[PDB]
């Protein structure tokens, strides 16, 4: 978060549809209350992503299925601090200056992926992430771990 302490850069005025992933109950409620308190066209949506999703709140790097789906569908991935800092500033801050992540255009789109791992929940989840991003799983990018898929996704264009 490298905002200016004098004139912190404002985010665009536009609806923000927040979801959270893998937060504690406590910090999810604090994020909810802060979104509700600032308002300014933002709402917290309840739980794969709700179709109205623009922003995913998560602590740390993308790890959950919801977070990876956000990575590959050009959602903003922001830390809880994005919400609290914006409430402190009095308006929604610029997502990029706050350190938020967004990968546009959708990486994986029209890309083909060979998942060199055995069958199981992890392979199934990665297939769903690939498809959610508009990619196809080969029944040209070889992936042996979710980590490798994430590094591909954040390093395009």
């Amino acid at each position: 978060r490298s905002p200016s302490p004098v004139d912190p850069k404002r985010g665009a005025v536009q609806p923000r549809y927040f979801i959270t992933t893998s937060l504690t109950e406590k910090e999810r409620n604090s994020v909810m209350e802060a979104i509700q308190k600032l308002g300014q066209r933002a709402v917290l949506v309840d739980n794969i992503l709700p179709l109205n999703t623009t922003h995913i709140v998560l602590r740390g790097p993308p790890r959950s299925v919801a977070a990876l789906c956000g990575v590959v569908s050009s959602k903003w991935l922001v830390q809880p601090s994005y919400v609290f800092d914006s409430l402190g500033a009095g308006f929604w801050l610029d997502e990029e200056v706050e350190g938020g992540l967004r990968y546009f255009p959708p990486p994986l789109r029209c890309q083909r992926f060979l998942l060199t791992m055995p069958e199981g929940v992890v392979k199934t989840m990665l297939q769903r992430v690939v498809e959610f991003g508009g990619g196809e799983v080969v029944g040209v990018v070889v992936v042996s771990s979710g980590d490798e898929l994430l590094r591909f996704a954040i390093s395009r264009d």
